[PDB]
């Protein structure tokens, strides 16, 4: 509960990279990952989780009454397709179920395992996903892969940067990205999304929850092939091509 | 620390249930388990888990440095295939992953996650197996299913019965099953084994571990249409062809 210096001249000391399962999959083609972009893209993850060793966590999106029980096992397949791919090429990647360490109360996410902090304490890297998750009446509920980061909010120390790899380039605004939304007040944003129609909105409320918590958060374009690296790096340091939409406090 | 009334006339608080990969399974044919032998195993399970309704878990055998991450993945996906059949039937079957529940201190596994105990309070069937676990420095370790009853010990109350369904009736001496086996000295059930050559060996350590904190353990012969519901009965009301190996204190 101390003062932490924050800013866009400061480094992030954690970052929750998701990945969206537009860049990767097709709707169109059910249960058929691109191995080709799971390839590129863990590639460039491999080199953020190598700088950011046990400070970092990668989450999936995508993946196929009690019957929301599948969703479990359809999201752990695809946080072993990311986890065996980055294995592979020398990251020490454990995919960990949501479901197994995380309930909802009251309608909010709530760890309730120590297993994630020991894994990153060990310098592993968690592979997260979306998941079926309990709440306290022992309903199932879908808990999208954009809400994922909000799971880390008690647990992170220090400064959060939180990125949302999308299919487009941020929120678009008619016509135009809007670059900032202040998370106390992100009525703007949210207007854009009525302009162009839930995907985008569900991001919006998790990167706002987040950034109201202090977390820098980012929705930007993903790219298989696209050097990731500045997402090591203070925001005022960021190549000029870089375009994505900031949500902070 | 109450005092709880136990014997061969009492009633088991709950069941743990383990499947041997033996019985569903070829190791000659790797990946590839017997549909019509899960199927039918299924349909036995469904009926003990209504009736012990959260007051059961099934653990599943079987499943294909950080390369052991892979087993994770391996047993998730046994644990998938019991859970999906299940459901199909009617049962409430949610695979939970042990990795992310369970670490190792000290060679003793420790649950970490309230997870297991709230799906057992909501009347959900916990599908569990063996796994990849850490320990307090980072490393893992295979963590066999035989030895999955072992971390209910500290969660459950009452009268734990442990099942160990396998490919044959019991220990074997010599020529005979051993009917009897004293957790507080079993060196004659040891003996055995060297006798008839480390799977079984593995069995007995799990079960002498549970029965010297009070639960009823068995090692029995599994087959997939053999009727379990006596298994819910006190050890003295079993049916006469029964044959197993007892351990208890
Ligand atoms: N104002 C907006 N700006 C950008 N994208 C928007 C907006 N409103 C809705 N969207 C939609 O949200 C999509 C990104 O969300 P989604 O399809 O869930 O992606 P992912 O697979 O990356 O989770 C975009 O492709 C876009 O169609
Ligand atoms: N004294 C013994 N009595 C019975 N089985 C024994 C004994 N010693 C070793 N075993 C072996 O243990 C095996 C059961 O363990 P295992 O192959 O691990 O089965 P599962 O797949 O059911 O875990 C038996 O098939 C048997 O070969
Ligand atoms: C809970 C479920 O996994 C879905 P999602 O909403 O996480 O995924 P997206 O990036 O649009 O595939
Ligand atoms: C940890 C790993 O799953 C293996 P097992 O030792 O649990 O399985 P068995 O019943 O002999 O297949
Ligand atoms: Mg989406
Ligand atoms: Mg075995």
């Amino acid at each position: 509960s101390g003062l932490v210096p924050r800013g866009s001249h400061m480094t992030p000391d954690f970052l929750a990279i998701k990945v969206g399962g537009s860049l990767f999959s097709r709707k169109d083609e059910p249960g058929s990952l691109d191995d080709d972009a799971v390839t590129r893209f863990a590639r460039n993850f491999a080199r953020l989780a190598e700088t950011y060793r046990g400070r970092m966590v990668l989450i999936s999106g995508g993946g196929a009454a009690f019957s929301l029980a599948g969703l479990t096992e359809a999201t752990f397949e695809v946080k072993k397709r990311w986890a065996e791919k980055l294995r592979g090429i020398g990251v020490d990647a454990f995919p960990l179920q949501l479901a197994a360490m995380c309930t909802l109360r009251n309608g909010i996410p709530q760890l309730r395992s120590e297993v994630l902090r020991d894994v990153l304490d060990h310098g592993a890297l968690p592979v997260l996903a979306g998941d079926a998750l309990f709440d306290e009446h022992g309903k199932l509920w879908a808990f999208s892969s954009d809400r994922v980061p909000e799971v880390l909010l008690p647990m992170v120390e220090g400064r959060l940067r939180v990125v949302t790899l999308t299919d487009v380039d941020g929120i678009v605004t008619d016509d135009t990205i809007l670059p900032e939304v202040d998370a106390r007040s992100p009525e703007q944003a949210y207007a854009a999304l009525w302009g162009s129609s839930g995907a985008m909105h569900t991001k919006l409320d998790a990167l706002v929850t987040c950034a109201r918590r202090g977390a820098e958060c980012f929705i930007m374009r993903g790219d298989p092939g696209s050097d990731l690296e500045f997402l090591t790096a203070p925001f005022s340091s960021w190549p000029a091509h870089v375009r994505s939409t900031r949500i902070t406090t």
